[PDB]
């Protein structure tokens, strides 16, 4: 019995002295003559050179450097076969690395400040506007690029404390008290922040200026 | 040609929908008859139950539900292919499941207050005392669970604001200035923090209050 593909995957920003040993080639062919393995691909032999590489003797394939995945998330090599005459004596097989993501990079709102809006007399609930973060990490497969926005503070504390929230996965700034007035306050300023992991990881923070209309 | 183990790395945490497919089993012998593939160990049929499963028809192995490697990091299960007919056509074949590590332990300090003390005319570079804190995800392959330590703030902050360090990795608070007198400033108070990613993740704080003895 065998898996139909035995991708290797590897967590990227790996920390133990390098080179590592991932998984070892063998040719079945080897109870004959001793055979010698080498490694082709971009990774191998294409630019990025050397990232990875493979004894020749022992057939153990070893990565040289610590991965990104934000720079490479995958790649396709292949392992040869060969006898003494420098024959290969087997197909090569394919060798297919996955980086699996960690949580290398931090939030970044796509703006220092954002600048919204709205009427006095809506409603609670109304939408006002809209804040975006991104994440270079994974948010498909994985929690590190997947944002959580919250609300700091709230300049002026006038009149409640809290006049807006926030949707912590969109970003839309809404009206959640009664009781703006451009007469009374004319402006707000929300410290906003977006922390990844889902809200467990890393934080950034920004400003949204929110401007109240008669 | 083929690896001589072949581990299915699998990062903890995982999000999206369950189950998930990881690898497709194969059994050679599929054209003697259909095949009805199944998996057993802990994990499996044995506590934890249900982790995983394979398709019977199929030959997929199945992730059922999110992984903790700081509660299970290694799995040993076994596949099984069995013909229609109720015949175990090859020797249960290894399956190998490694939980790889992510972020999702802060550092937390062993106490929330370190209490030591030094003698006042000790050179610079004398030890005090050492604080710790624990990181309960992956210090040796990642950097995860790796602890950087620093001082945040001294007070009283009397003959100078820099009179001590702490070692960034040991977690050694040194005297660094000369000038300490129990007479004029008996007891320094500095709030110490721990940061995981070795200083790239998420800061715990907790306080090491110094004691200035005759
Ligand atoms: C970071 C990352 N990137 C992927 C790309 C493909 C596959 Cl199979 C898995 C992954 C993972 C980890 C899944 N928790
Ligand atoms: C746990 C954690 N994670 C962070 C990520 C970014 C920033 Cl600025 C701060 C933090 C903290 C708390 C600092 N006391
Ligand atoms: C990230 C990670 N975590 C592990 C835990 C156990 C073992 Cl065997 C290997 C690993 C690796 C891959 C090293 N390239
Ligand atoms: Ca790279
Ligand atoms: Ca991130
Ligand atoms: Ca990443
Ligand atoms: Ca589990
Ligand atoms: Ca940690
Ligand atoms: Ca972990």
């Amino acid at each position: 019995m065998d898996w139909v593909v035995a991708p290797i995957s590897v967590p990227e920003n790996g920390k133990g002295p390098f080179p590592q040993r991932l998984n070892q080639l063998k040719s079945n062919k080897d109870r004959d003559t001793k055979i010698f393995y080498s490694i082709t691909g971009p990774g191998a032999d294409s630019p990025p050179e050397g990232v990875f590489a493979v004894e020749k003797e022992t057939g153990w394939l070893l990565l040289n450097k610590p991965l990104d995945r934000e720079e490479i998330a995958k790649y396709e090599l292949f392992g040869h076969a060969v006898s003494e005459n420098g024959a290969s004596v087997e197909d090569p097989m394919n060798i297919s690395i996955i980086v699996t993501d960690q949580n290398d990079h931090k939030p970044k709102f796509t703006q220092d400040t954002f600048r919204g809006s709205v009427l006095e007399g809506v409603l609670p609930g109304t939408s006002v506007m809209q804040v975006t973060a991104t994440d270079e990490d994974d948010a498909i497969y994985t929690y590190n690029g997947v944002v959580a926005y919250s609300i700091h503070s709230q300049e002026p504390k006038d009149p409640h404390d809290l006049m807006f929230t926030i949707h912590r996965s969109t970003g839309t700034i809404s009206v959640i008290s009664s009781g703006l007035d451009r007469e009374k306050v004319p402006e707000y300023t929300l410290t906003i922040q977006a922390t990844d992991m889902d809200g467990d990881g890393s934080t950034t923070t920004a400003v949204a200026v929110v401007e109240i209309l008669d």
